[PDB]
């Protein structure tokens, strides 16, 4: 006799798996529809002896394999699980190594801008609601982050290889993150139209784009105003365990001690190249693989990162 099945495993989210006995003679997908081993498409190959015992992922194709997708990725984008699998079976093939004491990517794939994002994500008091973020940034961590890599991408709406951008990407990836306690509260003056006080949560609450200088949001910034006036802003109030401050690219001094992380953007609107700086016993400029440890540092920034717990302002009436 020779093996006419074998008992494998189908699974949406790496946990709940599911008891499937194979026909050897019909593709996976002529059994589950399209199916993943490894990140590996194989819809259109037969079974192996040597599969037996083994997980493959599949797409969710009734209400309890639904259910446990949604749980897991928290998005119902049916699309998703096929665009993670496809950029995974390129991100197992990275490298990962530790740089300056944090998880880096050897460059591949045009993914510096990926590299910058899990090397800021590292350093931000951040944990993410969706469990399959939550349980692969717990593993790049250590240095396994081909599973990280992977959802960021499918997240983002981005594919291996293509061009991409960190603040983009941080503002798919923080829908997904501990953010519903964290609070903003701006004072805002027109000379028009008057005072108001705007009160932001969440994402919006982490994320600003205008300048780089968490300083400036708190004495004052210029902001376009609905009549056509530049009005002025400050920050009366935040609760976050970080923010995120960015800015068309431009020349900027960091000084260690003064900020948390920032990203370097070497580029035009055309095309740009992102390099990740923090510190440890001094300045560390990250690009991928490669280490300069510097002493100081001007040059063109687009994102930089400063730790919170609470702020009041200082400033009067
Ligand atoms: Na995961
Ligand atoms: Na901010
Ligand atoms: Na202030
Ligand atoms: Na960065
Ligand atoms: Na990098
Ligand atoms: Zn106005």
């Amino acid at each position: 006799m020779e093996v006419k099945t074998i008992k494998v495993f189908t699974t949406v989210d790496n946990t709940n798996l599911h008891t499937q006995l194979v026909d050897m003679s019909m593709t996976y997908g002529q059994q589950f529809g399209p199916t993943y081993l490894d990140g590996a498409d194989v819809t259109k190959i037969k079974p192996h002896v040597n599969h037996e015992g083994k997980t493959f992922f599949v797409l969710p194709s009734d209400d309890t394999l639904r259910s446990e997708a949604f749980e897991y990725y928290h998005t119902l984008d049916e699309s998703f699980l096929g665009r993670y699998m496809s950029a995974l079976n390129h991100t197992k093939k990275w490298k990962f190594p530790q740089v300056g004491g944090l998880t880096s990517i050897k460059w591949a794939d045009n993914n510096c801008y990926l590299s910058s994002v899990l090397l800021a994500l590292q350093q931000l008091e951040v944990k993410f609601n969706a469990p399959a973020l939550q349980e692969a940034y717990y593993r790049a961590r250590a240095g396994d982050a081909a599973n990280f890599c992977a959802l960021i991408l499918a997240y983002s709406n981005k594919t291996v290889g293509e061009l991409g951008d960190v603040r983009e990407t941080m503002t798919h990836l923080l829908q997904h993150a501990n953010l519903e306690s964290a609070k903003r509260v701006l004072n805002v003056v027109c000379k028009h139209c008057g005072q108001k006080t705007t009160t932001l949560t969440g994402v919006e609450a982490v994320m600003y784009m205008g300048t780089l200088s968490y300083d400036n949001l708190k004495t004052g910034v210029s902001i376009p105003c609905v009549c056509g006036r530049d009005a002025t802003q400050y920050l009366v109030q935040q609760e976050s365990s970080f923010v995120m401050m960015s800015a068309p690219p431009a020349e900027y001094k960091l000084q260690q001690g003064t900020f948390l992380c920032a990203n370097e953007y070497t580029g035009n609107y055309q095309c740009g190249h992102y390099t990740h700086i923090t510190a440890k016993e001094t300045l560390y400029r990250i690009d991928g693989a490669h280490l300069t440890k510097m002493s100081e540092y001007k040059g063109p920034v687009t994102d930089v990162f400063y730790k919170e717990t609470s702020y009041t302002t200082t400033i009067l009436e």
